[PDB]
């Protein structure tokens, strides 16, 4: 295998395989995907992303803007990319995987889908969140060694919570959204929109649960994942 500061490949794959990106939600860390490149490595390169400011990176500063996730994580991202590419993330993870969509796409890369999980569209993102600002004290008791954690998952909080969609050209990649029946921070509604930013083939599935849903639903999602990269799952 061959990893970076950014993105950590925990299977070897076949040269044939196709590549899928993972971003892990705010709070998440790489090893977050383990699961998923174990199941379908070495059919799938499965790449998982590493944020600044956790675990092996918990000395770097820890980012506050999805923008600026992207655009420090696109030329990495860049220089590995080899299509067939798909990208997965998880609530913030499916917002920065949908602007690194958006920079792929300007950059003449297709994408053979886009993978999005417990998250409103970016024309749909709530405005108004406040758990970032949170004191420290205050922002432990809501999440429910986290202080060396706490200003990664403060960062990744903003991250999420300041987001301004900026209008742009409409993706063309297909477009999967993933989500939980019992998410408040998810309408129904919140989750069709992502067709709205796609004028490929948009598709909905929904899973009983909440937010996290994934953790209950792993082998099913891996299944979904498969079927969009022509592969078979472990």
């Amino acid at each position: 295998t061959h990893s970076d500061v950014w993105i950590r490949q925990y299977r070897p794959a076949h040269p044939t395989a196709p590549q899928l990106i993972c971003l892990p939600h705010a709070g998440g860390s790489a090893t977050f995907y383990h699961p998923v490149a174990a199941a379908l490595a070495p059919r799938c390169d499965v790449l998982a992303v590493q944020y600044p400011g956790r675990q092996d990176r918990r000395a770097e500063k820890p980012l506050e803007d999805i923008d600026e996730l992207a655009n420090q994580l696109f030329p990495v991202l860049r220089a590995r990319v080899h299509q067939p590419v798909a990208l997965f993330g998880h609530s913030m993870g499916a917002t920065l995987a949908f602007e690194l969509a958006r920079r792929f796409e300007s950059a003449g890369i297709s994408l053979e889908a886009l993978l999005v999980s417990a998250r409103p569209a970016p024309s749909r993102q709530r405005t108004g969140g406040t758990v970032h600002l949170l004191s420290d004290e205050e922002l432990v008791a809501e999440l429910r060694l986290v202080r060396m954690a706490l200003p990664a998952i403060r960062g990744d909080y903003r991250a999420a919570e300041t987001y301004r969609y900026r209008p742009g050209p409409k993706l063309r990649c297909p477009i999967h959204a993933l989500t939980g029946d019992d998410d408040p921070m998810v309408t129904p509604v919140e989750a069709r929109a992502w067709s709205e930013h796609t004028d490929g083939p948009f598709t909905l599935d929904t899973f009983a649960g909440g937010h996290f849903y994934l953790l209950e639903h792993r082998d099913a999602i891996l299944g979904i994942i498969a079927e969009h990269l022509r592969t078979c799952s472990r």
